[PDB]
């Protein structure tokens, strides 16, 4: 078999780029490449798309209500484009998932096309693995490929035919093919090993302030071991993004479910570190500030999860921000790139009285008692702190979250700035 | 502006002897002198058979022996002449008291600080080797001012190691990095810069990180942490894949081809052992209580819970498959070192799976290439042992009438072994529990063969 | 020798107010400026009816208002001709965030801080009156260095204040110890000799203590809580009097006269109020939390839960009283006020036993001979005390068809009522739960009319 012809369900932060880098139906770079095939080989007609290999890239966020609320993933939305798939299908169709799902998901696609057959529909799992900010880069040469497919003869014929899809620019060697639940579980797993990594770090940040070593000093060492590697081991306020929190979740969930309850609590320390992390940030601002912040300004320097993009998804900038706005403090936050409608929303259920977004950050530390950098915008680190500390009330504070002003701390104690990162004894 | 021309070590030990004979292979200009208390240990490095075995140890300890590297019980008078002292004897953990269990035992450590600094005079650089809490040079550095003398300048530095057990002068000679910290004070500089000096005879300038002291320590610490966290992080992995239909295998692979997070320290097992994980692990979870940092504490206790969930859950898998009894069953308990190619057995899986067994009532028939029986009798007592332990001369002695054969250490011999032989003379029906996946591959020809075969990470 | 000659007092309330009036009467030479942001209290002190009122203090005010006693609005002129500054403004529980209900707001104080630091120059003493957390004035002392200008020097001290309502003239006449803390260096014992000789024109000099500032600040909360724990203490006795046959009045009278034990706060009650044992205790707990001294938090929020418990087992005991259910029933509540002759109902147990009684449905029917009906209705209210809260105007009023009459207050009319008046027209069986003992005596004369009778620390 040949693949020929491509449906993509879903044309968002996944679906997209993806299928840009066969007539294929549905970030930097990604409106040139788009512009190379729209029209040769790259609509809502989307029973036609089906009923002439389907990509489901579907939105699978974490439920909010009922039973498994904040932990399970809701797959309403998977399970409509699994009806509408079947409706429209005759013949031999490869149906792929690609939404991060939790495991056995695919059990389920393949229950709704059995009990609904006409006189062959195979199902395969394709996560995804791009990280936002450099997706194009990701997609053009990625670590891996995963594809997960049943160990049956009509089952690895399917592998094999979407193998071939990605061997045009994907090399052999890096395109790994495993059973059904081993790759679903497999995207879980590897979101799981990456948000460890930084809440492990993050601990030790913790330690470091109470014993007088430095993160940044320990967390070198500890990258220098190449069975540990240096990637992933930048402290920070706490780290953020649409995946991390909600596929560990997930992942607790599902262990519980599968009566794996010690399982389910190793991996509920990821996000009660990261938790503790933020929140004992924002009691260090608030301790700092003698106690009561009510009518003070305080300026948040970074909304964005991180630098490079304006999403703001489980951002700690939130998280900080509702932690001194439940003080009462009068929060002027500034962010290159994320939308300024977009904090008003993220901070919303207050914010009329407590926050003001400034255009840029001099105007958000002007009269200020505290500065407090969130994101690791490459810009902070290049502000004129003379001048920010000549308008800022005093005794004036910078609390670094994100350690983009290392090296600089005698400039800023010469200046007169009291100055606190994370992973530094004060 | 100063040099370091002789150096004496306190402690001949796995960490102080490699370690000194490596450097004075690669420093001809520069004496080396290794001292202990232990009289036997000492001659024992004079003599043809080293203490300590280790691949490549025997050949550079003889091409220096005699030239610039010495061992001696003289450890007044290595103190007197040296110009760097390091400390390397041991730090065990606590078993009694405050902290019993989980913090370090100091006393050898302060022992050296009393009779350093007694018998020193001048300008002496004092390295902190053995795995310490952090801050114990702070301790060291009051020891020495409170016992001051005029003219009397001592440095304190932390220089931890990193080697692992079988691949040490391998590890020595090419090291990922060497970790040396010090004050930020002028003298501390010059002390950590002429400490460098000694390590850039063989180590690339790149290679060679300088920290603050606590930093130093704080990372052999954490160092040790992060890569049992792996460990256990993918053995609860082994676990989902088990109740779900994945592979840990499929899954460690899918993992580990992310270059963030490295394909290394991913290979899923009935659980971690060796000398020092667990040890550091709970070190580092006893520190966190006594800062007063219980989220951080707890955190990383979890680390060692799953390890020994992963052993427990292993040993109730052997009990449960076994129709729920293992009473006055013959079992085979092939490899006890906590790890294939040594005789180790510190916090080998092997020791707890075998008292899990035992507490059963198992006739346990243990077998391992290169563990010696004295250790595995020593290991499984406080009797017991005389009853239900036989340790047998060949891994076929140990499955003649077993009702299982049970794999806890990867040694390669055990994947090329006659299961048509092993089968016949089990008891029906006969299984394999295979603790280390050393057997994958091979379970089409074992189920053919008649043998029921579980293991870590892969659906029954 | 410096001398003060000039004082201001930034704050003309409970404090502020009375301690500067005697300040000035006791030192005729010393001009003292009271200051506060409110004009309507100000001027209040100003015109022939003071603010608050306090035995003797009218008297103290006519005869120095004029002369060196002045109540003004200008606060930043009084900043700047002043020698001593005290910070007396308010320091209330937050209400909000982080330490919610436990720890003190401080805006209040820090505004006064910035304010004073720009309003200065020169030499000038700054005192802490209010109460506040350990290490405030750490806080002020940044805020001064922080904001420093050329011939600048602004010493900082602690003196609380420990005066009780209905005694404040007498109290700070003659104060059982004035409390000074101020630094251990000879700036700050300047300054705290400077304070003691203002205090020394009327206070014998033993009575004068001097301590460091952390002291000062902390005594002053201790203070409270040893007085509270008293009271909870000889609560808990009560429960076990009830359940022993034992009499608390009886036990505390025997308690009360070992000498090293002392007789006074020792009277069982349905809890203790006011607006700062409750306050003072809370936050000593949360001082603990924050200093990683949970043992000794927990030893401290048992005078709080005791307090809390005394409470509910005393409305409790009403509702089990009567027959399980109280919905639709006249309860007459006899005392509003935390305590008698005062119209001050702040953290009243009356309020506490109230909203119990209301969340049955109960019709209540208060009085109180001093308490203001329109503050009963704020204090009641968070609707529910429309339809169940009724104010009398007379005792024999809120007892008229009631089926039990609950005292709160110790108030002396309540013992002096008729009660067989009362009886006639109360339902029958008519209840009298006296939380305050102050019907004791009279138990055989009620029960012979036919009530039933119960107090605290008796059984019934
Ligand atoms: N960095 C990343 O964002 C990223 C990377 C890897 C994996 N993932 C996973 O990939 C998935 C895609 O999420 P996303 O971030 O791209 O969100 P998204 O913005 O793409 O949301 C999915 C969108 O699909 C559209 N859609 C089209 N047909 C639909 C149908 N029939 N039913 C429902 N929706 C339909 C909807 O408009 C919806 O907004 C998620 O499960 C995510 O966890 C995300
Ligand atoms: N793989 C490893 O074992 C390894 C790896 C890195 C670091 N470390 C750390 O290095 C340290 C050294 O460990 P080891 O395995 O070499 O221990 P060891 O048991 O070999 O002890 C070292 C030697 O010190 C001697 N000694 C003790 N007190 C002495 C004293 N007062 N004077 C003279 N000699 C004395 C002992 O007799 C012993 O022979 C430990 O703290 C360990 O945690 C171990
Ligand atoms: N018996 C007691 O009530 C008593 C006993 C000892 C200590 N204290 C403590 O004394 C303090 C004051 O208590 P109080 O009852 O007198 O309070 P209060 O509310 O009666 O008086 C405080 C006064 O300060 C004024 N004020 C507040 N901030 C100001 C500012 N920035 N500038 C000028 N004026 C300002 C207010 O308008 C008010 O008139 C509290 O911390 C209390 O805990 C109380
Ligand atoms: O050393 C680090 C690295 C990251 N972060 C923070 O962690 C969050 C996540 O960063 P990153 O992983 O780059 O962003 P994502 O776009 O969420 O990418 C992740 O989530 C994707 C969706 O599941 C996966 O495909 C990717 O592999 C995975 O990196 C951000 O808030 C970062 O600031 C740290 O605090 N320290
Ligand atoms: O993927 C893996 C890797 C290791 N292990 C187990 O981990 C344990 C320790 O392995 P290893 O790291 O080789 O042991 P050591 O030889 O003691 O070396 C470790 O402990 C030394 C003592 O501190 C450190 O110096 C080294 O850096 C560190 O690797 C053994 O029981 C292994 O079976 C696994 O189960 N899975
Ligand atoms: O044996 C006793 C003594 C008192 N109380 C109760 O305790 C509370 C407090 O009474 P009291 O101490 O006289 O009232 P305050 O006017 O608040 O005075 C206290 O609170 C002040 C601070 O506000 C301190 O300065 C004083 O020293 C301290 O007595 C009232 O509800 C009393 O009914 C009892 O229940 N039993
Ligand atoms: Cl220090
Ligand atoms: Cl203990
Ligand atoms: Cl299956």
């Amino acid at each position: 078999f040949e693949i020929k012809k491509i449906c993509c369900i879903g044309a968002g932060y996944v679906g997209g780029p993806t299928c840009s880098v066969i007539r294929v139906t549905v970030e930097p770079g990604l409106k040139e490449v788009v512009e190379s095939c729209r029209g040769k080989n790259l609509s809502t007609n989307i029973d036609d798309a089906i009923k002439e290999l389907v990509f489901i890239s579907v939105n699978t966020p974490t439920k909010t209500y009922g039973m498994g609320k904040g932990r399970a993933l809701d797959l309403k939305y998977i399970e409509a484009c699994a009806r509408r798939i079947v409706q429209n299908s005759n013949g031999y169709k490869i149906v792929t998932e690609k939404s991060t799902v939790p495991v056995r998901a695919a059990e389920s696609i393949r229950r709704i096309f059995d009990a609904n057959t006409k006189p062959n529909l195979q199902v395969l799992s394709n996560p995804e693995f791009l990280a936002e900010g450099t997706a194009i880069k990701d997609l053009k040469n990625p670590d891996r490929v995963l594809i997960g497919g049943d160990e049956t003869p009509e089952g690895q014929r399917a592998v094999q035919a979407l193998c071939a899809v990605y061997e045009h620019w994907v090399p052999r060697e890096k395109i790994l093919t495993t059973n059904t639940w081993s790759s679903e579980l497999s995207k879980l797993a590897a979101n799981a090993f990456l948000a460890q990594r930084i809440s492990s770090i993050n601990s030790i940040s913790a330690l470091c302030e109470a014993t007088g070593a430095d993160v940044e000093e320990v967390a070198t060492a500890i990258g220098m071991d190449q069975r540990i590697g240096n990637k992933f081991l930048k402290a920070s306020v706490g780290f953020g993004g649409s995946c991390f929190q909600k596929d560990v979740l997930n992942l607790v969930y599902l262990c519980e479910a599968l009566n794996l309850p010690e399982v389910a609590r190793y991996w509920q320390q990821v996000i009660d570190m990261n938790d503790y992390q933020r929140r004992r940030f924002a009691s260090r601002i608030i301790d700092s500030l003698f106690n009561t912040v009510t009518d003070k300004k305080i300026a948040i320097l970074g909304f964005a999860f991180k630098k490079d993009t304006g999403d703001t998804r489980e951002s700690s900038s939130i998280y900080i921000s509702k932690y001194l706005m439940d003080e009462g403090a009068h929060l002027h936050i500034y962010d290159p790139k994320v939308p300024r409608e977009q904090i008003v929303v993220d901070l919303s259920h207050q914010v009329s009285r407590l926050v003001t977004i400034s255009k840029d950050p001099y105007e958000a530390c002007d009269g200020a008692h505290a500065v407090v950098i969130c994101t690791e915008w490459d810009m902070f680190k290049e502000l004129d702190y003379e001048r920010i500390h000549k308008k800022m009330l005093k005794p004036a504070f910078i609390f670094d979250g994100r350690r983009v002003l290392d090296g600089l701390h005698n400039e800023l104690q010469t200046i007169g700035f009291q100055i606190e990162t994370i992973g530094k004894k004060v």
